[PDB]
């Protein structure tokens, strides 16, 4: 489980804690030196946060995008299981991301909690997780419940 | 069934019929007037090919990218089943894309047949089709055999 006091939240221009609902993207990284999680909420992804040779080599970020559909919205989450010149085998990386996915989704719903309060319908929205890999074995899109399931 | 006289194959700067193997992307559009198919092969997508108002409304282009899994290869195909203001419901679009998918994969195999000659391991590559949609019901990634399935 998530430790709220270890979660820093930043907003990109065009996004605030009260909206808008769309466009709305999440960028999530961490530091194993401090154990803290860093969440940016914005119209798109946080390119400062995912910059530098380190994150390009570890590719440990979690990105997410709220997508409009006919039944309100859905959250599309993305993690880089394999591909390119990165640390770790596809099978390790897949195992660690799956391990930490409940923590990831808890950070999204704690971090953006004011918006859930304002629009309780997002808290029923489905969560779709795409484990990206070149290999069909690991390239999987999965439903991981809804947002209220990750209430802390 | 693919009718090769109805297929035009085109190369962007940086690609030829004999390579390079990577990066290599396919952009497939059609003329409803004549039933002709337009395939472009290059280092990336032919963005001008897919830029017309007709494509913006029908979103019936097919995009594909060859992806590296260390030394192994896999063809990742992309179709827009749902999302945005477009012609047709998800259910209807999904059905037509799936009925025409063998034709599409046959155009890829015929259009790029000389590269497959040169690198026969390319016929054994898995084809992975992503039916894009915001909704879990239609947002599916599926293996559709191997390239060699779709020779004519």
């Amino acid at each position: 489980h998530l430790k709220p006091e270890k979660l820093q939240t930043r907003f990109l221009n065009g996004s605030q804690n009260d909206g808008p609902r769309y466009p709305r993207c999440y960028t999530l990284t961490h530091s194993d030196s401090t154990g803290e999680l860093f969440l940016t909420i914005g119209p798109s992804y946080d390119y400062e946060q995912i910059s530098g040779w380190y994150t390009r080599f570890m590719r440990d970020e979690v990105l997410a995008v709220w997508e409009m559909d006919e039944e309100d919205m859905a959250l599309h989450v993305h993690v880089h299981v394999s591909g390119g010149l990165i640390l770790g085998s596809a099978k390790w990386r897949d195992k660690i991301f799956r391990q930490h996915m409940p923590l990831v989704l808890e950070a999204f719903r704690y971090g953006d909690r004011e918006l859930v309060k304002k629009y309780p319908e997002m808290d029923q929205a489905p969560i779709l997780v795409h484990f990206h890999a070149p290999n069909p074995k690991f390239d999987l899109v999965e439903t991981w419940g809804i947002l209220r399931d990750y209430k802390i």
